[PDB]
């Protein structure tokens, strides 16, 4: 298989959410497709709110890709029914350290609700859980193979 | 003198009311394979507020594979929001990979008429290239099938 799974998140406003993931999660490789100036009327909006709208976006946190789009009033509010789990090899030093740097910047941040602090687990590995201000529940899992 | 290391990966982790019934459903409606289920142990049942019977029904952690991608899950217990379409699951594939395109085709062919599946966009060729379809299964998970075309439109 060359197939891959991406979560596809419906935000109230993706332009804003992408600025937030850039600033607080250190997201990189951000790509946004804004609603076009002449597609505005088709989505039922003014040229002005079309430039604040997103048809499709993607970003990368910790080397993994997340997809998103504006809700446009069609999608349910983001909850914790489906969480985003980022799994890494504790023995891949280069990713083990991106993860520690990432959690360090994240743990105390005002918009972040720590559910389980990122720490070594009795049976092996590291696990941490937290929910961002959009309501996305993130799970950090470090495994030793 | 080697070192095998694993690559960082994103997984969805789904909170089902019952993972056991859910995993049977994915097995038989979605052709899910590689199913691994960690139940609640007999002597863990005390901690979760349930008896021997309920614990063998319960799931601490599960995983399964659809079209070669891994989905993880467990039971909500009292703790998780109901599954909605705030976060959908997109399965991306190359339309010019014959092996993969056939599996995706066949999967969709066995799924579209099933009475648990609510089709939102029939799986179809898109104007600007590639394929795309969207549907919601019986547990409220919204799935997206996305076939990409790597040809320069030019």
């Amino acid at each position: 298989y060359m197939t891959a799974l991406f979560p596809y998140i419906a935000f109230e406003n993706s332009k804003e959410a992408l600025a937030y993931y850039e600033e607080v999660f250190g997201a990189t490789d951000v790509k946004r497709l804004e609603v076009g100036e002449e597609q505005a009327s088709h989505f039922g909006m003014t040229k002005e709110e079309a430039q604040e709208a997103t048809m499709h976006a993607e970003f990368e946190v910790l080397g993994v890709k997340v997809l998103c789009s504006d809700s446009f009033g069609r999608a349910d509010k983001i909850n914790n029914g489906i969480s985003l789990l980022i799994d890494y090899d504790v023995n891949n030093k280069e990713d083990a350290d991106k993860v520690e740097a990432f959690y360090e910047q994240i743990k105390d941040h005002s918009s972040i609700e720590i559910e389980l602090p990122f720490a070594d687990q009795f049976w092996g590995g590291k696990m941490g859980v937290f929910t961002d201000k959009y309501g996305v529940r993130w799970m950090l899992h470090g495994q030793d193979y």
